[PDB]
């Protein structure tokens, strides 16, 4: 729990196993004294709060030369009282001043944790022992008022903070930067572990020492890139997923972003994530308030299979929406790589009719259903049906489906706008674009001003109206460009940096109203496959289209670089046709199926198309993963055998049930070599004592023989027949439950 | 500069490298190439090729493969369809921050010209350099932007500018002036940087590319200690001896940027010039921005090869050229040796002392102004203190010169104490924002540089000093970082504007004290190197490199500076032990050693040194004198160093111009027993000459010196001194006769 | 030399009277301790063999656990230097310990996870600050 | 011969060699023990050095063929000690797998770590094989060092 010394202002927030330490200071500011594993309660820290006189560095007055910011940790930083380092905030006044003078005025403790009002944010619906400190200050300077927030989640060493901005000053303030976490740690030994990829291979992992001076990774696209996703580590050097010390970071929020990382002329660290301060602006006005997206905060000695595993488990039961956070996902199939834009009412009702044969669960009708959609390069705004391909719409075609026994879902991309539609006659003022500028198109659209409540409110009648027409159970809801030439006729000049916030706001109001109004309808988030996959989505839509590569052996690295940050419940799969549209690689149906099985399966190719032999292995493939769901879904995941370490030449993970009486675990090989040393597989997650039989193998195992002496595994041999690359083994793990006489 | 006016494909070609662009379909410059020289064509399709990729914004319909992300830009903005970071960014006054450069003329010069305020590169040796100026126009504001491009062919060194121009009605804000940007296919380097601070300035660090960005910064209106604005591009296997590597440095004094991004293509984008954080510039119409410039440079010999060329281009073209090749004389400052406790008579026991050692120059330091008996008081008052000084210093100096000697004094300029005469006639002159709590910095606070009735004051107050007291040298230094900035002289709209300002003021001081008296040598100081950069060596040939004086940490800060500073430009003091700073006990034989590989000089109290140490500096200095040619300007090798292996071992060499005379030096920094038999390879010689070395008595060819190396002497236990710190000289003197030689 | 069996081997008789007042308290010190020094847990810390080896440290623990013994030592110093943090290895979590002539009481958990503040070593004018030993005296209390 | 020391993880090896027949047999090679491993992901840490500068310590990863430390000076060296460690590669002094493996024997002898064609380990400690041949005669025998694993 969080513990407060009123003496001294000593505040003190313990997770189950964690302890982070902030102190009030002389000169009314928040400085860092402590976080790492936890540590005994104390009035106060003076021996780690010590501070030594350096040279050629600003102090606080003559009466403290000792004093100096520059050598002091602390929790959210202005820039021009001494420190040089980067800021987590930066306020300018009428008069071009950028000075800030924070002094703390009082505190308060609340149990729990609310949502925030209008953001994506998490909460304590569970009785999971939350609490939330609200730490206020005032600026000497301008009157402003600053609330640090700071959520203790024991019971998953989870910390939630944020910053809220007030202004009960009678001025204009400008926030030229509004960070939403700064950590400072007195040392910079850790390696920065990244995400970075882009379109069809997001999210691979980098990891690098730290050195003197800036290394950050960002956004300008309006959107969580493809290029790089918000969540970070900061591990010791020898740190694995098995074992060691590693922090780690994420951001609830879907715009622009900035995970900055300096280490100062001290060796020191300092952490910052939050809003992208470039390309942000935000006008202040008396009365008016500012709220930034939460951060979120963990660490664990336990390595990085734990760092990931509580920050699951408690996005699962904090962030996620509730309706579907537990609720198994289904089984659907996709017409999109199958036809793409060229189809009917009738080939749709072949496949749909295929379907249900295969116990799959819902049919969703991707893009081309509406307006006079048949390219990419028309139509987008035009939300209501294309009747060449739908003679009697909708409504009729969602029920032939409804009857089957299917769950139905359909496609929108609704920031979207294309030239040639019946939006951009009506109200071309919605575009966004700058005055004299000549227009850059991408994938031959433009993107609507969400900023605009009216578009808000445009869009959320055409999609109401349609979830009630078809009575949907799902939408799958894309964003497939990167907004270009950014301005809004409806904002002041000042305003204008004002704009990619306030347009992702909007996306909120829409996603916020959708899902109250109707808390039944699953969404997916989509960008190009998750140029979006964050944490601000999860909130609304509890899982992404992880990626447009569908390909299993590109899937391997993309899974398992993004189980890192997000448990495979948050990641569409699919299964899909071969070769690979994307980049032309052939796979063994069994393996396109095993790669898709850790996530929320799906099929997206042309199942009408295929010999009875293949159509039956689909079969088994879904009533597999039935049988086995709850335990692929929401399973405790482990990583094993990475891509990214060594030749990466072996993959391997595996998923664990709350009592670890069950488990699947999987090893892919990309490329198959002769005369092959032996291979010997290690379980992990099991009880040491446990008795377990695995497959169809006779023998009975303990569960330290197979996590400590590992499990022989046979060679993959030559059969004159298939391709024995991008191979996999399949091991479900049970236990024997019996008495016995250990 | 080749240019081929049919395709606009602008070509640079140096002795060794090639810098080529061309002006594309959408009106902007695209780079093509930067490496080893490559042969002049009209056009390069192959290497222009573009590919469709998804998921990123094309330029129209009619070109859907022409895509900004996947396009290596010369000069880039944001919102065109590129992602990465621009190189510059303007606001109109209605918020908008688009930006479509076209390219609409190109101008080329023949060698190259001062820039007007800004410490800059010349070609007044007839050295066969170039300007390119290419223009282009804003087809939404109006905004016209020169590209500037110098090259100078034989340091394959390229010199790198941009200038705004508004010739609309309307005003426009620069919220990002950088001054050059690189783009490059790949990102196969590793990124090397020099990082520090006070007293440890400069260590080099050398790491990977990484995707994303990798920078390094100031925001301190300076070039900093803790981050210098030098950087190299290396191929991983590039080292001091061979290899791949690209070198950027900065004419600039003030907020920088330095900026390394790897995209998702696996492309790196170069950015350096002025911090885009913390500056912002209003362009009124008719009004114009110039960058200050940026140094460029490739070889494909090793990075020793690119420290000696561009250390040749900025002693060429540079460096004040009233000292960029005189011999600096051997000073001795009384800082380190008495402190604020001193008076003329005790000052005159040094002189005295310090000519009978054959000392060139005194420099009387911190103390001789107002009532500086602190450090918290009369900073400010830059006239005589008549408690140390009763007959003014004119007459001390007359002292001083009648003995043969140079005189040199200490200001330290942009500073104000509050205990001062001055800030009783013009508090308003302190840089304070209106309702904060003033934040000292060693009890002092910083003048606003950018009011030029300042500059006007001190213009004044210290040529009423140099020609009072007939100064030979000046030392100025700078010891604090300013805080809560503010400048009641500009508006609210040009508050971001006071950091860059503030930089010119400082230049227009310099820039007039040695145009008016140009015999002055000036000495930059910073708390030693917190300003050490191409900006000062304009105006001043030298710098003080570190407060820190100790021979073993001097050996880590001076191996870092040589990388981007040629020693030249390098004070060092051989000072007293145990060292003030940090308390290491060093021989007088290595803190001597040290420091002739700059500009050697003395800070210790002379008068207080038995008969035997007396005669040990008189013989340094006699040693420093005969070979100082070498020491100063002689060619820099860089050998075994200090920040590769365990570090314990530190050597370089200087050479001759015609390879005949040399000096290499070995430091070792903590002794072992027991050790491996030492073999030291010089660099740099010519192969089929003869040479000596020291007092050995057999001769060597430069191709045994250099291959196979020369056998030292193991250091060994004598029961007298310690043998940590250890320093092994090697003078090597070419034999001159007739031979019949066997190659 | 306390870490192991302390011995002397120089001209004792050629020292003065203070430097032999030294030696009377490192050997009274080590006895005192001798327990501890020669048969305590020992703890290897900070290695002379990873990175720049410029530090070294290393523990000797008691069974219980209630003392024990640190020494870092430091080959070069530096100016202008980080600020130092030792971490002790072995303590208990729970138990309250008192540190050299240090005034506050530290549970085992702080010692280990968050470190321990140790002083600059600052030049004083009078000797090299090189080869610099910090002893840690940690008791139960 | 294999004595168990659960208390401290120790496990104590030798090899006995008797000769019950009547022929005249030679001993050219022989070791304490042998340890056969299923992969080669460790590092050797070793302790080398010399006369003054005794045991600093080395750390290389394994890598295919022979790597060894061994003497030939009639005493276990000052220039490579008997203790040698296989590590994991992220294995430090506070956490994490390794194998330790010392000689009770004062004279020459041999650690040496062989990686064969399958990328598996064999670690043999024990006397030099090189200027070592034990004669022994019909009835005779031959007790080796114990190896500490």
């Amino acid at each position: 729990s969080i513990h407060v010394n009123e003496a001294n202002l000593t505040f003190h927030l313990q997770t189950d196993h964690t302890s982070y330490i902030f102190q009030i200071m002389k000169n009314g500011e928040a400085g860092q004294i402590y976080y790492g594993p936890r540590i005994h309660v104390q009035p106060t820290y003076q021996n780690l709060m010590s501070q030594e006189w350096r040279d050629a560095t600003p102090s606080l007055n003559e009466e403290n030369p000792n004093f100096q910011p520059a050598t002091i940790k602390a929790e959210y930083a202005s820039l021009g009282k001494g420190d040089f380092r980067q800021p987590a905030f930066q306020v300018t006044q009428a008069n071009g001043s950028r000075i800030t003078e924070l002094t703390y005025d009082h505190y308060q403790l609340l149990t729990g944790k609310q949502r925030l009002a209008n953001l994506p944010s998490t909460f304590d619906d569970t009785d999971d022992d939350a609490q939330t400190l609200v730490v206020s200050f005032n600026d000497r300077i301008t009157g402003l008022a600053l609330d640090l927030n700071y959520s203790i989640f024991p019971h998953q060493d989870v910390i939630v903070k944020s910053a809220k901005f007030t202004n009960p000053s009678s001025e204009k303030l400008v926030l030229n930067r509004a960070l939403s976490s700064q950590l400072d740690l007195p040392d910079a030994n850790y390696d920065l572990i990244q995400f970075s990829g882009t379109w069809a291979r997001e999210r691979h992992l980098y990891r690098h020492p730290l050195r003197p001076g800036m290394q950050s990774i960002s956004s300008l696209r309006m959107a969580s890139s493809h290029q790089q996703n918000p969540f970070m580590m900061l591990a010791r050097p020898q740190t694995t997923d098995e074992q060691g010390a590693v922090f780690g970071f994420n951001l609830v929020y879907s715009g622009n972003f900035l995970d900055a990382i300096e280490v100062d002329q001290y060796s020191t660290s300092r952490i910052l994530t939050g809003i992208n301060p470039d390309e942000f602006g935000w006008n202040l006005a008396p009365q008016a308030t500012f709220q930034t997206p939460e951060a979120i905060l963990s660490y664990t000695s336990a390595g990085m299979n734990q760092l990931s595993q509580q920050m699951a488990s408690f996005y699962q039961q904090h962030l996620v929406n509730p309706r579907f956070a537990h609720e198994e996902r289904p089984v659907l199939i996709n017409n999109w790589e199958a036809t793409y834009f060229d189809f009917n009412e009738a080939k749709l009702m072949t496949i749909v009719n295929q379907a249900k044969r295969l116990g799959i669960e819902m049919f969703v009708l991707d893009d081309g259903w509406f307006g006079h959609r048949d390219d990419d390069t028309t139509s987008l705004g035009d939300w209501f049906v294309d009747q060449r391909k739908f003679p009697d719409g909708i409504e009729h075609f969602s029920q032939a489906v409804h009857q089957q026994g299917m769950k139905f879902g359909l496609w929108f991309e609704p920031e979207m706008v294309s030239v040639d539609s019946d939006l951009y006659q009506q109200h071309p003022d919605w575009l966004i674009h700058a005055p004299k500028s000549t227009p850059t198109p991408g994938r031959h659209q433009f993107v609507l001003d969400m900023a605009r409540p009216e578009v808000v409110d445009y869009l959320f009648k055409l999609m109401s109206q349609m979830i009630e027409s078809a009575n949907l159970d799902y939408i799958k809801w894309d964003m497939n460009r990167y907004a270009t030439e950014m301005f809004s006729s409806r904002l002041t000049s000042d305003q204008q940096l004002e704009l990619p916030h306030r347009y992702i706001l909007g996306v909120y109001q829409l996603y916020a109203r959708l899902t109250q109004a109707y808390p039944n309808v699953l969404f997916e988030s989509c960008a190009s496959g998750g140029g979006r996959f964050d944490l601000g989505m999860m909130y609304y839509a509890p899982q992404a289209w992880t990626s447009d590569d569908t390909d299993a052996a590109e899937r391997l690295l993309i899974q398992f670089g993004t189980s890192y940050g997000y448990p495979q419940a948050m990641m569409g799969a699919h299964v899909s046709a071969v070769p690979n549209d994307q980049m032309g690689r052939i796979t063994s149906l069994k393996t396109r199926g095993a790669v898709a099985f850790f996530g929320d399966l799906g099929y997206e190719l042309d199942i009408t198309k295929m010999a009875p032999t293949e159509l039956d292995q689909v079969k088994k493939q879904v009533a597999f993963y039935k049988c086995y769901r709850q335990l692929f879904q929401f399973g405790k995941f482990y990583r094993i055998d990475s891509p990214f370490v060594e030749d990466g030449n072996v993959t391997s993970w595996q998923v664990v049930s709350d009592d670890q009486k069950q488990a699947i675990a999987a090893r892919y090989q990309l490329l198959n070599h002769p005369n092959a040393p032996y291979t010997r597989f290690y379980f992990k997650g099991l009880r040491p004592n446990q008795r377990y039989q695995i497959n169809d193998d006779p023998s009975t195992y303990y569960g330290d023989e197979l996590m400590n002496a590992g499990y022989f595994v046979p060679t993959i041999l030559a059969d004159g027949q298939e391709s024995k690359d991008f191979y996999t083994q399949l091991f479900v793990v049970t236990a024997i439950l019996e008495h016995h006489h250990h």
